[PDB]
């Protein structure tokens, strides 16, 4: 069903002039931010074309699948209903505040750990989620795809090439050299989670595609330093997700006993403020 939308419990007959359009946002993988004229409500719109490329809409509707029935995730973004036109189609977005790539440009230096323990908790969940519940691999896990909000939430964005390729930095040695692969999102994590760790990316001073790919496979993993006061605990985590061999790399269930994800499953952090405080930094 659409023409529905649904915040917090609360569902609403609307149609699409029931918003007003805010502006472009910061996602040209469209996006609006709109205002619902009833409630005030600030959501996220995506509008897809009817006339549109469809390459990108079959990718739309792939994301929008594992959106709607993956409702009962709270690290996942949530879809508050659509809107079918003879034109377009509209989906309604949960809105937040930024991805962790731009936090990384905005912070302008390394993300503190207790902020990418949360995260960490969040993506695990959030991609074991997909795997037991839905069978899905997202198949391209990067700090654009995770999202922040003003009050503390980090969820995993939008996943339109999940199967039941990706960014080639973020790629696994086996999918660059598959021997012949729920384990590839690991590694994707792990090279997140060190470059959001340091501020730099790992693989650095790479010109083209291939030689990144050339650096995963000839090097070794690019692992936590240990003069930035990094917990043992934090800088086990992450040589466990860059480890090389697929088959001796962790699943998610082995993932979750790790001391890092138990420690902040029960560590309040306040990540509200600290997103609040660095997303004042102006440009
Ligand atoms: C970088 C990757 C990404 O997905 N980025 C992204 C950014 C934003 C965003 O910048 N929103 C701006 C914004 C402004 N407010 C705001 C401004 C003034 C006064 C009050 C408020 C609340 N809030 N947000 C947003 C998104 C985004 N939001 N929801 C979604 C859903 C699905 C994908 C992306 C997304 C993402």
């Amino acid at each position: 069903q659409t023409g529905y939308l649904t915040i917090g419990g609360q569902r609403y007959q609307a149609e699409i002039n029931d918003l007003e359009n805010l502006g472009e946002m910061g996602s040209g993988t469209q996006v609006w931010k709109m205002r619902f004229r009833k409630t005030g409500h600030v959501i996220a719109v995506k509008q897809m074309r009817r006339s549109g490329n469809k390459e990108e809409n079959k990718r739309i509707l792939m994301d929008l699948d594992v959106v709607l029935k993956s409702h009962d995730c709270p690290y996942i973004v949530q879809c508050f209903g659509t809107f079918i036109t003879n034109t377009d189609v509209f989906i309604a977005m949960e809105l937040m505040g930024t991805c962790a790539e731009k936090l990384k440009k905005r912070m302008q230096g390394p993300i503190p750990e207790r902020i990418l323990g949360k995260m960490t908790v969040a993506i695990v969940k959030a991609l074991y989620y997909l795997k037991e519940k839905h069978g899905v691999i997202h198949r391209d896990v990067k700090p654009s795809n995770i999202l922040l909000d003003e009050r503390g939430q980090i969820k995993l964005c939008d996943f339109g090439i999940s199967g039941r390729a990706g960014c080639a930095a973020y790629m696994a040695p086996e999918r660059i050299d598959p021997p012949d692969d729920i384990r590839a999102d690991v590694w994707s994590l792990g090279i997140s989670l060190v470059e959001l760790a340091t501020g730099q990316f790992p693989y650095k001073n790479c010109k083209t595609d291939f030689e990144v790919l050339t650096k995963v496979l000839q090097e070794e993993p690019p692992l936590l330093p240990g003069h930035m006061g990094f917990s043992g605990d934090f800088q086990s985590f992450v040589k466990d997700c860059l480890t090389k061999d697929h088959r001796k790399r962790p699943k998610y269930n082995k993932l979750l006993e790790h001391s890092f994800i138990k420690r902040y499953e029960t560590l309040e952090v306040d990540v509200a403020s600290w997103f609040k405080d660095v997303m004042a930094k102006t440009e």
